[PDB]
């Protein structure tokens, strides 16, 4: 039940200063890597933990960025609502449990 795919990646003012957004957190396509970005400007780095909870398996891929920005892309194997629970340095951030409506690309 839930926690279909999760990832804890260390990042090399607090979690309340960290908010997540991007296409990947507003909509997702079944069988497509939905990429979202986490606002880690005023944070101080630490550890980015992400758990994708949904009806089916999700493919979480983590890619780094030269500026030191965060970019996470996850697929979904089947359409539905997906609640991505994030944690920055063990903190669930303000409003992490983002439910992303995954729909069929077709």
């Amino acid at each position: 039940p839930l926690f279909k795919s999760a990832t804890t990646t260390v990042m090399n003012g607090g979690a309340h200063k960290v908010r997540a957004g991007g296409p990947g957190l507003e909509r997702a396509e079944a069988g497509v890597p939905a990429e979202f970005s986490i606002w880690t400007r005023e944070a101080g780095a630490g550890g980015l933990a992400i758990a994708v909870e949904g009806p089916s398996k999700a493919e979480i891929s983590f890619e780094d960025r030269k500026d030191g920005s965060c970019g996470v892309a996850y697929v979904v194997q089947e359409p539905g609502d997906y609640e991505v629970s994030v944690k920055f340095n063990e903190e669930h951030i303000p409003d992490s449990p983002f439910v992303v409506p995954v729909a069929s690309p077709s």
